[PDB]
RNA sequence: GAACUCGCUGUGAAGAUGCAGUGUACCCGCGGCAAGACGGAAAGACCCCGUGAACCUUUACUAUAGCUUGACACUGAACA
């Protein structure tokens, strides 16, 4: 799953950085806590 | 089924009131008895048959609930 990072996340990268992730990592923790947000535009 | 519904010895789907031969016997009740009418009752339960049934058994066959195995999904983060 594709996300724009918004908080800089260890391990991952910085704010706007395109990175793919487990769709469990995004769905149950980092958009939830605001880290990332699904790469829509 | 209908009866004007005797004995005997034979004959005969082979154990006869009903056939043959023969013997006996006037017509009709009532009380009794059960030897026979292969008496009545129940489409033999035994026995066999039907490519009949049911339920039961099991290391008969084929399945299958359940139980159990792993893969993928829900399921992510740091090195090992
Ligand atoms: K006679
Ligand atoms: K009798
Ligand atoms: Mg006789
Ligand atoms: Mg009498
Ligand atoms: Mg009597
Ligand atoms: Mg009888
Ligand atoms: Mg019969």
């Amino acid at each position: 799953m594709q996300v724009i990072l918004l908080d800089k996340v260890a391990n991952l990268g910085s704010l706007g950085d395109q990175v793919n992730v487990k769709a469990g990592y995004a769905r149950n923790f980092l958009v939830p806590q605001g880290k990332a947000v699904p790469a829509t535009k």
